[PDB]
């Protein structure tokens, strides 16, 4: 018989671009898509990827599956491609499940108390 293993590289290329998913806490890892891909191909991915690490698992909606980036969400109909990203680079998003906002909290809210 016969048997061989040569191959070996581990860095972005600059058609494709590396992206970070993480998760609640912690937990990330790097991943790969193109400016063809629309974030439902990512959260899609996402979702494809891992056997199962969330209770709920019976949906389909890019609403519910928003993906996060520099904070902001990015729309569903995005794609990496709109967002002129640079290639071989690394950029860092957010994701979470939930059809409404994630906490009771806004960005730009002034409040005014009762006081002067």
């Amino acid at each position: 018989g016969s048997s061989g293993s040569s191959g070996m590289s581990s860095h972005v290329p600059a058609d494709m671009i590396n992206l970070r998913l993480i998760l609640v806490s912690g937990k990330t890892k790097e991943f790969l898509f193109s400016p063809n891909d629309s974030a439902s191909d990512i959260a899609k991915h996402v979702y494809d990827n891992w056997p199962m690490d969330w209770e709920e698992e019976q949906v389909s909606s890019p609403n519910i599956l928003r993906l996060i980036y520099q904070g902001r969400f990015l729309h569903g109909n995005v794609t990496l491609g709109a967002l002129k990203l640079p290639f071989g680079k690394t950029t860092v998003m957010h994701l979470v499940a939930r059809e409404t906002l994630p906490e009771p909290n806004s960005q730009g809210q002034r409040s005014g108390p009762s006081s002067g």
